[PDB]
């Protein structure tokens, strides 16, 4: 009863749920790659859970670390063989990078975005607070336009590390754009890009999000976009605040949810929030739509700290799914005070 | 108050919910195409609802029918300018048709599936009883394998007009495949294909789906795939039964849901069944992944019957979204006897 032993070992190391499928996913990934960052990517299990699993595996003799790779031992090869776990294949589409949309027609926008963002603020120095690639940004415009959520729409951008607002301005599509960010380096940069483009229908909000929305944000938008912190409670706050900015039925929201930091037991809870507390409908969930830029900022992670391989990731391993929602009769957002501080941003899953 | 008048007119014609966004979707579609089947495709509103809308628009002076095309009158154009409604754009990826998966690595499977099915049972002559293209079918295999849900897995195929089991047999991936279908022309053909391929791990079930699952199907599979009829009650039944065939947490379901026949209010109800009745998580929702073959079998539709345009579709206009779900701790299917009748394949959404 090999698998049962592995499961119990991993459970000693985390409170995140552990299933056989968990082990299997990791095992499958390992056979495809020895790179820890890719293992996390391919397994689509949360980072701390992969670290727990890999640790449990090593402890029990199933894996080794050799020439800086994570690898199956003789005993490991027997294990995957016994359970019929093959290496994880992938067929992500090479032109759209799995995004479902192609950006050929936004070639000029892409280029103008890369140029204008030459000296954008540098990212915060954590792997999970990076901004998305330019291609992601432009692919988001493409998506949102193709669903009819941009042209002559009033669009609210809640947090804009990504500089989605800049893209939106270069698109010429919206009627107006509001951005909420207290990062004054961001909002200043956004202003400058606006002045440079001559775009007049942009506004900067700086209210406290923990506080009820002001009357100039409440029910005043057609579409919002946000990237919430990966906790249920932050998703409720950020997405629910986004929903509360919407006018009424027929409006759209876009946001990112990761497999890197949120287990599928957490995803279930997030989905029940959206469908029961808010009463909206999820119209799209697109795997790895969002690709985050990698600067090697992983040195605080347990993966870096406590595992013997100390190789930085060599590609944009950190990706999130695009969720699209739409409002309907009886939909609602989250309008209460957000009464938890920095604890909003972490949970039991690290 | 133009818009409010149109909404009222449309509500006289249907019990499906009607929003300003509904009208907008349609109007947006009309400016992109005059082909009624394309209008339904681009608007992503259900067929009868689009009919209602077009009819209302026509009655109120905003649309006309000319050269077999649905077009805007002068008064219509003034309507869309006033409300800022532009033509619907689309950026679906050319290479993968939006599926997120490319099938170049499956060129041999594709060729073999087309050859082996040259003489397949001809479709039922209902636009919505069609089977999917070969490319759809191969793209499903790629998708399901990329998530680790095929290789040495036991796969339950509930209804198989699409002949997925045949693709799956040619792929060589699963440990075993069971198909439930009472259309003996199909199951016979599946047997013929299995014998021709030499595949021995295929089984045909024919039990009554309304009756509780037998002990040889209950909790015996790793993955199921089904295309349910589109009513809340039928998705509860078909998807729920598929879930009751799975072993436990960590198992996968794949099925199709359309925008053609199910309003987004309906999708909300559907996802509440999945998240609250079954306790499953939706890991992917990919628009138009499934493309159905068109043979012009639309003569029963209101669209055909009552509009002055009488052109048959010139392309594969009928498409559904791919949902993937995964089981988790506390997940459950639908194990009860179904007492409701054919009443299950019919809803007020026509
Ligand atoms: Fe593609």
């Amino acid at each position: 009863s090999h698998m049962r032993e592995i499961i119990e070992r991993v459970k000693e190391k985390t409170t995140i749920p552990v299933y056989e499928r968990t082990i299997e996913n990791v095992l499958s990934a390992i056979q495809a790659s020895g790179d820890v960052w890719r293992i996390v990517d391919l397994s689509e299990e949360p980072l701390p859970l992969v670290v727990a699993v890999v640790t449990a595996l090593y402890e029990l003799g199933y894996v080794a670390f050799e020439n800086n790779q994570v690898i199956l031992t003789r005993k490991g090869k027997e294990l995957v063989e016994k359970y019929g776990i093959g290496p994880r294949a992938d067929y992500t589409c090479s032109h759209c990078q799995g995004r479902t949309v192609e950006i050929d027609a936004f070639s000029e926008l892409l280029e103008q975005f890369k140029e204008i963002t030459r000296d954008r603020p540098e990212p915060a120095h954590q792997f999970d607070q990076a901004y998305v690639t330019p291609e992601t940004t432009v692919a988001r415009v493409a998506l949102m336009h193709s669903r009819g959520d941009l042209e002559n729409k009033e669009v609210f951008v809640l947090g804009d590390d990504d500089l989605t607002s800049v893209a939106l301005m270069l698109s010429g599509l919206p009627k107006r754009i509001a951005v909420l960010d207290i990062d004054e380096r961001l909002t200043k940069f956004i202003e400058k890009a606006a002045d440079e483009i001559g775009y007049e229908n942009i506004e900067i909000f700086t209210f406290d999000l923990r506080k009820p929305l002001p009357d100039y944000a409440l029910h005043k938008f057609d579409t919002f976009i946000t990237d919430p912190p990966e906790t249920v409670e932050a998703i409720r706050a950020f997405v629910g605040r986004g929903i509360a900015t919407l006018k009424g039925p027929g409006c759209a929201g876009y946001f990112g949810i990761t497999r890197r930091e949120s287990s599928l037991d957490k995803w279930r809870e997030i989905q029940r929030v959206l469908l029961n507390e808010f009463g909206v409908v999820i119209t799209d969930i697109i795997r790895n739509f969002n690709e985050y830029v990698n600067w090697g900022y992983v040195e605080e992670t347990r993966a870096w700290r406590l595992l013997p391989i100390k190789v930085k990731p060599s590609y944009n391993w950190y990706k999130s799914y695009m969720f699209r929602i739409q409002t309907l009769e009886g939909s609602k957002g989250f309008e209460d005070e957000i009464t938890v501080g920095q604890e909003l941003y972490d949970d039991e899953e690290s």
